[PDB]
DNA sequence: GCTCTT
């Protein structure tokens, strides 16, 4: 077992809500978006809303090209899906810890975060609360990053549907088929419960 | 024909000490500087210093862009020269004064000003003296926003050399050859020079 | 390196 980190960010969904004194430029970049799904999936575009999928897809790509940086380790495992949830979009990002201690995982996150707002946010800070949060252990004085194994994908993530489920990507082989077919996951997940 | 304006604006050249402050990502911006002369140009690339280049072209650009939004004139002539200069690096952008009537530039100017501290400077004001100008007539009560004619462009910027001499951009078919070739230069300043001089002699009747 | 955002 190699062992993830999780990090979860939240994705901007309101303009005027969550991003106060963005650019034209920028409304104008998430306003022309035009995604369609892969032809082996079988996810309703219809509840797939597209403007907070640019953002949160330009902002897992970049966090894991930043991410590969730190770590001095490309084809390094990850997982990401991105989600409507509770209140906020958000997407789980999971990387190998390979590469980045712990104890500096907090310092590593922070720039990675500040080089993002400057990127992907030309500047303007979002006003999100905790919008960028490595996932601690229990919550406690000082904490303690959590590492999730692998079985933390079909546990949690996978039996998702939507219109929770917005999108996902991965390095790992034994997801990408799963990472935008809705009965593929179903298998999956239904495959690890009965192994155990 | 109209006139122009013309602002003068400084391109920060040190970092900590224009800048102070600004982020990392505008340094490896600013780090990352690759321009290449156009085949026709006959500058020599090693005279002009990369960095406050990118800078300058960045500003310069959006400042057109701007510009254009606010006089409602978007073919509106223009020329831009970046130089380096007494003690900063700075550039003179003539604009066609049509769009924009002298009593409101003042404010339009300092809109821009603005804009171009938050979207390029991302928040930083530089530390650089009177460094967004528009340049006035005689400096006294009020001023008086100056309109120079075209014929500023060939009587005080096209003479500039290497390495005072450091980019231009131009809207005018005029001095489109002319904006990197310093024989196309020569040339023009000559052309226009002589002229001028045979046209006021030719006023002897 | 990226201020012309997959
Ligand atoms: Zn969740
Ligand atoms: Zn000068």
């Amino acid at each position: 077992m190699p062992g993830f980190y999780e990090i979860v960010i939240k994705v901007p969904s309101d303009l005027d809500e969550h991003l106060p004194g963005i650019s034209d430029s920028f409304v104008n970049w998430v306003a022309e978006k035009e995604w369609e799904l892969p032809p082996d999936s079988d996810m309703d575009l219809n509840l797939i809303e597209q403007a907070p999928l640019t953002v949160a897809e330009k902002l897992q790509r970049d966090f894991l090209t930043e991410w590969r940086r730190v770590s001095k380790a490309p084809e390094a495992l990850f997982f990401v899906q991105f989600e409507k949830g509770e209140s906020y979009f958000h997407m789980h990002v999971l990387v190998e810890t390979t590469g980045v201690k712990s104890m500096v995982l907090g310092r590593f996150l922070s720039q990675i975060r500040e080089k993002l707002i400057q990127r992907i946010y030309r500047g303007i800070e979002p006003t999100l609360p905790n919008w960028f949060a490595v996932t601690k252990t229990r919550n406690g004085a000082g904490g303690g990053n959590k590492v999730v194994d692998e079985s933390y994908i079909p546990n949690y993530l996978l039996p998702k549907t939507q219109p929770e489920l917005q999108w996902a990507w991965t390095n790992m082989e034994q997801y990408l088929s799963a990472c935008l077919n809705l009965t593929e996951r179903k298998r999956l997940v239904a495959q690890h419960l009965t192994h155990v």
